[PDB]
């Protein structure tokens, strides 16, 4: 990472050109060049490159990713004084507080809304259940009722959660990792309804972000589901649109997962004070946020002074109405595994590779497995010295989850670097492999390391 400049990563659906304008003004005042980038998969690349001390100085994503980054030591603790904290809504700071520390700056609150074409549909439906018949009628004039992105579970979550789906149960001050709601009756009813929409040819399983967007902005579909960032493309299309509350399902509100766009500082950045100055004194001002918002709308901003004006816009009131009905996402490290499991479930059920019941059963099983394995791997790392009696060569015969290639590599590592150094690689390789914990417990018992085996079983439970 280069000292004396700032490199920023933000998602390609956000106003990165407006952000670049804030960076130019920063450069004008400070002499520090700001490069804004929107890499593909930046939220997956970040933890890869940052672990090795590279990456951007500043990373923007919704807050659900940041607990995972913070647990890995990838983020600097942010240090706004009390006066600056006072500028932003307390509930937005709560989104970026992880184990008692502020780990990012909150930018804006995002919730999905129903966006509809007033010329095709002056009175949008209050319920999901009326969408099939509306589509049939619209199909008669060469249009459709509703298209939205079916490739990302974020857009389908509001419907899965409506009748009772949830990610993690919050109870007694904490999210319960072992109480997960993706395979209860409410979750199945929501996904079943979506699957039925597809089975009945009211939607297409491969509709994605760009397909849904093009159709809506060209007047071909009467409704879409999207967030505030999509509004400026609709503005330039001259579709006459409204933004309103999501349709209800089974008489209950759709419950979108609410994201706080947040900006974290790379723990490896040599430019932490400059990054703090940029974020506090340039971005989180009326002018900084205006510049970004004018490019792609941010949603309900964290900055009170600016939000007082945005709150007067019906599209923002609708956003916050949908937010009230949904839930702020957890920022916990288990969030990414939850989302991966739900993505697979929705795509498998929509495409017909699995029934809804198969798809959600696997989502529940596979996410619980992920949480438990990640926790065990984290425990092995923090307690490495407990495991330094483990002899890599002795343990390999009991680890059939390792491929022949894994075994040869580990042998070579052992030859070049010794057993202790190889143990780290052993654990790192195991955790990328299916069913590793059971076999690792077995392998420890096979080597007569019963207390160690029991200690692993205990953490994995
Ligand atoms: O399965 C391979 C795919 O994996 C990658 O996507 C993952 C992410 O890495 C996870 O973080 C998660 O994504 C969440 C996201 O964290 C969450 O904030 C929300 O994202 C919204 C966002 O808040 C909003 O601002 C706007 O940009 O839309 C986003 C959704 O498109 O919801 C996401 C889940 O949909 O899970 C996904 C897996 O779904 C990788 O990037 C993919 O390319 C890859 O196919």
């Amino acid at each position: 990472i280069e000292e004396g400049k700032l490199v920023i990563w933000i998602n390609g659906d956000k106003g990165y050109n407006g952000l670049a304008e804030v960076g130019k003004k920063f450069e004008k005042d400070t002499g520090i060049k700001v490069t804004v980038e929107h890499p593909d998969k930046l939220e997956e690349k970040f933890p890869q490159v940052a672990a090795t001390g590279d990456g951007p100085d500043i990373i923007f994503w919704a807050h659900d990713r940041f607990g995972g980054y913070a647990q890995s030591g990838l983020l600097a603790e942010i240090t706004p004084d009390k006066a600056f904290q006072d500028k932003l809504y307390p509930f937005t700071w709560d989104a970026v507080r992880y184990n008692g520390k502020l780990i990012a700056y909150p930018i804006a609150v995002e919730a999905l809304s129903l966006i509809y074409n007033k010329d095709l549909l002056p009175n949008p439906p209050k319920t999901w259940e009326e969408i099939p018949a509306l589509d049939k009628e619209l199909k008669a004039k060469g249009k459709s009722a509703l298209m939205f992105n079916l490739q990302e579970p974020y857009f389908t979550w509001p419907l899965i959660a409506a009748d009772g789906g949830y990610a993690f149960k919050y109870e007694n001050g904490k999210y319960d990792i072992k109480d997960v709601g993706v395979d209860n009756a409410g979750a199945k009813a929501g996904l079943t309804f979506l699957v039925d929409l597809i089975k009945n040819k009211h939607m297409n399983a491969d509709t994605d972000y760009s397909i849904a967007e093009a159709a809506f902005n060209k007047g071909e579909t009467a409704m879409t589901i999207n967030g505030p960032w999509a509004w400026s493309n609709i503005d330039t299309s001259k579709v006459n649109y409204g933004v309103t509350v999501l349709p209800t399902f089974k008489g209950q509100p759709s419950k979108p997962f609410v994201g706080v766009l947040s900006a974290g500082i790379n723990a490896a950045s040599p430019n932490k004070e400059l990054a703090k100055e940029f974020l506090e004194n340039y971005l989180l001002t009326d002018e900084g946020l205006e510049a970004v918002n004018k490019d792609k709308p941010l949603g309900a901003v964290a900055l009170k002074s600016y939000e007082e004006e945005l709150a007067k816009d019906p599209r923002i009131a609708a956003t916050m109405e949908n937010a009230q009905k949904g839930e702020i996402m957890p920022n916990i490290p288990q969030m990414s595994a939850f989302w991966y499991a739900v993505r697979t479930a929705v795509i498998n059920a929509a495409s017909g590779r699995q029934t809804v019941d198969e798809a959600l059963k696997d989502a529940q099983t596979n996410s619980a497995m992920a949480f438990a394995e990640d926790k065990t791997y984290k425990y092995i790392c923090r307690n490495f010295s407990n495991f330094c009696n483990v002899d890599v060569v002795e343990i390999l015969p009991y680890l059939p989850c390792l491929t022949a290639r894994d075994q040869d590599r580990l042998r070579a590592t052992c030859t070049l670097s010794g057993n202790r150094d190889t143990l780290w690689h052993l654990f790192n390789t195991l955790q990328r492999r299916p069913g590793w914990v059971e076999y690792f417990i077995a392998a420890l018992r096979g080597c007569e390391l019963v207390d160690l085996a029991d200690e692993v079983a205990s953490v994995y439970q």
